[PDB]
């Protein structure tokens, strides 16, 4: 077990082809989790499963700037569970994020921040048991 919230340092930053694995299990009866992949303060990419926003799950991403959320993206295809084991797979391609969960394709995220390599730290946070947080290349 990883103590949540956990900062997983990305030295250097992100660059395409590069690929981060987060494993661990949802809390039963979980409400929310979220990654925040960071350059300094700002969050490039923040992928928040919310799993009663008005009695629906939703996952909705943005981007934090000096501060300042910005515009919202969501996507009602929702693959957690409350008490399983899950796999989150980011990888970093030229023009956004894209997310696999539990080795299914879930959503992709444009790049608004664009110097990908000082995006230097992933924070993850919520309602989950954490068991590994890693990178590769692809
Ligand atoms: O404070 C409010 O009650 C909720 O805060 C969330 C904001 N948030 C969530 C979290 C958060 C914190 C945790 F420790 C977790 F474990 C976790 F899973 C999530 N921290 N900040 C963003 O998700 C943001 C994305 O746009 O959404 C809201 S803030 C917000 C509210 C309305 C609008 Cl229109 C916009 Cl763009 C942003
Ligand atoms: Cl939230
Ligand atoms: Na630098």
């Amino acid at each position: 077990p990883l103590i949540v919230p956990y900062n997983l340092p990305l030295p250097g930053g992100v660059v395409p082809r590069m690929l981060i694995t987060i494993l661990g299990t949802v809390k039963p009866n979980a409400n929310r989790i979220a990654l925040d992949f960071q350059r300094g303060n700002d969050v490039a990419f923040h992928f928040n499963p919310r799993f009663n926003e008005n009695n629906r799950r939703v996952i909705v991403c943005n981007t934090k700037l000096d501060n300042n959320w910005g515009r919202e993206e969501r996507q009602s295809v929702f693959p957690f569970e409350s008490g399983k084991p899950f796999k989150i797979q980011v990888l970093v391609e030229p023009d956004h994020f894209k997310v696999a969960v539990n080795d299914a394709h879930l959503l992709q995220y444009n790049h608004r921040v664009k110097k990908l390599n000082e995006i230097s730290k992933l924070g993850i946070s919520g309602d989950i048991d954490l068991t590994s947080a890693s990178y590769t290349m692809i």
